[PDB]
């Protein structure tokens, strides 16, 4: 899986183990291996929610399978946790995009993973 | 709505209020209300365009719902609109990406909008 | 088309025509003319694969068409092979989403391409 997070926090914020903890999170969370996790973390970022500059956060999860309905609601309780905790931003002020990503389109090690 | 811009052209040359502008614009446009809106601009980008390192814009706008082709036809001309006359990019040095999200799909505060 | 990466590597490790060299490998690959073209390479990013600090990229490829099953495996081995060789990424620290965009889904110039 791949989880991306822009903020307009700034890089000081950001916890030194935040990735390894998002990686940690995730593969419990979506069942898959560690080590197939990739994290990306933005601060410092130019944004705005709802017209306003406070703390927000514009995210995205993709995954080949394991999204939907019921799981997509506990990602979201679970990374909107971390961000408030963590990185101190209000759960109200971050959207998180979520891909269940088809096997072919998903390029790994010179090849993909159909 | 999430509206996102990645462009070559320096943090200097991005006015003030542009976010705001694009808050505003966008919510007018989509019939959403402006509180929803999620603008992100990314300056100083390492970019080429039709191998050319002249301004332009990638961008891309989700929503769930108010996506279709009339309607993406207009948002191209408002936010190449924008674009030429805020940053000085040239419309035909713009691509924008359209996300008709599923609200099942789309995270918010704790929970997702299905 | 539309390509971008995302690595940690830093700005000074990728070569002063790799841009150029990814337009024109692409415009190859794809069989789309040069001029629709769009790279865009973000360095010095915060990121980690698998829990790993080491060097990785995190891509993605947005086509009108030519994007398929047998298509995405050759794109793979030529885009890990150019992030190998310039940026010296191993390929198994290299995730690339494809995207098979319906022409009214892009915006350019105005209009889309439905
Ligand atoms: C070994 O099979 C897997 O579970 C592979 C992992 C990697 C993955 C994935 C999906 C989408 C991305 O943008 C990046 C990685 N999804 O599942
Ligand atoms: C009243 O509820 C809404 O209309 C909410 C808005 C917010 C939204 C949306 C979709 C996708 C995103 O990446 C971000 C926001 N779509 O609709
Ligand atoms: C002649 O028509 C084309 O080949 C148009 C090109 C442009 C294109 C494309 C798709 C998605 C993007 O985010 C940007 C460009 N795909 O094909």
């Amino acid at each position: 899986p791949m989880f991306i997070v822009n903020t307009n926090v700034p890089r000081a914020s950001v916890p030194d183990g935040f990735l390894s903890e998002l990686t940690q999170q995730l593969a419990q969370a979506t069942g898959k291996p560690p080590q197939y996790i990739a994290v990306h973390v933005v601060p410092d970022q130019l944004m705005a929610f709802g017209g306003s500059s406070e703390p927000c956060a514009l995210c995205s999860l993709h995954s080949i399978g394991k999204i939907g309905g019921a799981q997509n609601r506990s990602y979201s309780k679970l990374l909107c946790g971390l961000l408030a905790e963590r990185l101190r931003i209000s759960p109200d002020r971050v959207y998180i995009n979520y891909y269940d990503m088809n096997a072919a389109n998903v390029g790994w090690n010179n090849s993909t993973f159909a």
